[PDB]
């Protein structure tokens, strides 16, 4: 009794660290993600065209799945990213407290960055809280799209709907451990082992979220691949194995239908990001077996994860990407470089006028 | 200066009238429609399976474009579709006053359809004015989603909006003869040419549809090839040719954005029929020349267009479908039964759980 699946798309990756290209991508197959964008707040960061071109060339030849790779918005690079915009996944927008190279001092800077980037690219914002009001009027001052990322609050999922009923033009995403952990599990884990960004949220939020399901574009894992000697404080948790479990476990219980998640997992990223189909790929899982979440996932390099102990009714069995067997039962069959950079495929172009 | 476009989706049409399935996919292709889905009204009505077995063999004989053929809820097929209900684009339901066939006499033959028909499988209703309530509350008794076709009055897209702005799953679709003509103009057209259903609305219609269009998730041509003989009352106008011509020109005038229209003519098709890619697919459009829609078009064996007269400044150029030039510069290249059933594809099944 297996299902296919289309190949789900994760848009929301932290891949290089431990944790590497090929490392990732490795997590990415065994969870039924066959296409990933990896995000720009890396060591160096992407926040120029030369940096942008390494790390395209180091992904080509170390991932094992497709994937696109975000540009990151800087106090200096607004207005010269024009020529390589086209090549990335999108803009990603650090609007919290992050890195010095993305930090952004003023929403001056936001604005012009929503004035130079293309109209037509997507632009993505790490906006927590009040953050995710000031961004959305940023947004509108520009007459222009953008995406929120890991939505984790009520009050964040309400102002978005509150948006969204005004006919605004903006989409979020929401991650696995903002659904299935709250503040309680804070108890079990500690100020060290537990510090996210947005931070866990409190059983009201978490419920708001699942009440608000409808409101919710895109899941995705924010996958940050850090350890624990580091964590117990950089935030981020890893999530690539555990998302499609954790949620394949909600669609069994009722909680959502195996179409809100074939919505939110491969059709909402590809129109939100214009990402490309990939010919002759699906996954294939199975729904009959209960396992428990272990202390540490097999792949990803973190060597630790937050759902340890969960009880979860799915498992990926077989990923097939673009013809070949990618994942079976526990094993990467495909070698680091199989993946490709689907912004220079002729259908990843992101379409736009003369 | 040319624009490259994705295979674009009509997810209504109606083929079997003087034209057929070859003749309306010839239309198609010179609008830029690289994928149909056929509605069920035809002579004989596709209400059994017996009769979609022989329309799908037909249809791969002599479309020249890719397609999916919907069944017909009728008053006595409620509960016998469930073998071919996968093989169909989906359930059409007529619930406004119809042929004989496809007449529901009653709200409980609706629920019957909506409890029978798979859950996960798509559903679609010609729904008008206060009809448009009747169904959503069908849709919510049952628990499952709808899909509401050709919204044409500001009182049917405020309904649809009030329902989503409470989390409910409803998605709509709005014609071009609902966008650009209004009652005005049937003192240009009078009673006959010019009877369509739903009816052309007010001035006051057409405005509520474009202050409301992120409420709109798919354009569709409601394409119905019925000869002025005939309209001078069967209901519906061609469009297959008219329709990217006229929605290309009000990107071009800043009415929508090019995202916008690829939204609704492609990736919102696909995510709500779960319809499949097309590889290699592409149409190539020209939007620096001005030209007046003629007394008829070109295709289509309507012979006639309620938009002659109106000023476009969009030519689709070149289609390509899967790997062929289908279409060029005014002559279809692709032989009748090119087309394939996009159901048959094992991309175009919908996901279901075991
Ligand atoms: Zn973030
Ligand atoms: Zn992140
Ligand atoms: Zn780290
Ligand atoms: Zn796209
Ligand atoms: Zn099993
Ligand atoms: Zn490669
Ligand atoms: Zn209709
Ligand atoms: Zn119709
Ligand atoms: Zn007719
Ligand atoms: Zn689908
Ligand atoms: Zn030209
Ligand atoms: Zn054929």
């Amino acid at each position: 009794k297996l299902v296919r699946l289309p190949g789900l798309i994760d848009v929301h990756v932290h891949l290089r660290e431990m944790e590497d290209f090929a490392s990732g991508t490795a997590a990415a197959l065994a969870g039924g993600i066959t296409m990933v964008c990896a995000m720009p707040n890396t060591r160096p960061p992407i926040i120029d065209a030369p940096a942008l071109a390494l790390a395209q060339k180091l992904a080509e030849a170390g991932a094992r799945c497709d994937f696109a790779l975000f540009l990151g918005a800087s106090s200096e690079n607004a207005g010269t990213l024009g020529t390589v915009a086209g090549s990335a996944a999108g803009l990603k927008l650090y609007l919290n407290e992050t890195f010095s190279e993305l930090r952004l001092d003023s929403v001056v800077q936001w604005m012009e960055h929503f004035e130079t980037w293309p109209s037509h690219l997507p632009i993505v914002a790490h906006a927590e809280q009040q953050t995710v009001a000031a961004v959305l009027m940023v947004a509108q001052l520009t007459q222009r799209s953008v995406h929120i990322c890991h939505v984790a609050r009520k009050e964040e999922i309400l102002l978005i709907k509150a948006a969204k009923a005004r006919g605004l033009p903006v989409t979020c995403e929401v991650a696995p451990h903002h659904l299935f952990l709250s503040h309680d599990d804070l108890e079990r884990l500690g100020p060290g082992k537990g510090e996210v960004r947005p931070e866990l949220g409190s059983r009201q939020d978490v419920e708001a979220l699942w009440e608000n399901m409808a409101v919710i574009d895109c899941f995705a894992s924010d996958h940050a691949p850090h350890t624990l000697e580091e964590k117990c404080p950089p935030p981020g948790f890893p999530g690539l194995e555990t998302m499609l479990p954790l949620l394949l476990t909600a669609v069994s219980e009722g909680r959502l239908s195996l179409d809100d998640l074939l919505q939110r997992l491969h059709h909402n990223p590809r129109r939100i990001f214009h990402l490309p189909p990939q010919e002759d790929t699906y996954v294939e899982v199975d729904l009959e077996h209960e396992w428990t979440i272990p202390s540490h996932m097999p792949f990803s390099k973190a060597h630790w994860t937050p759902f340890e102990g969960q009880k979860v009714k799915g498992t990926v069995r077989r990923v097939v990407l673009r013809g070949e067997v990618a994942y079976i039962d526990g094993q990467v069959l495909v070698p680091p470089g199989y993946g490709q950079d689907v912004r220079k495929w002729p259908q990843g172009a992101v379409p736009q006028l003369p």
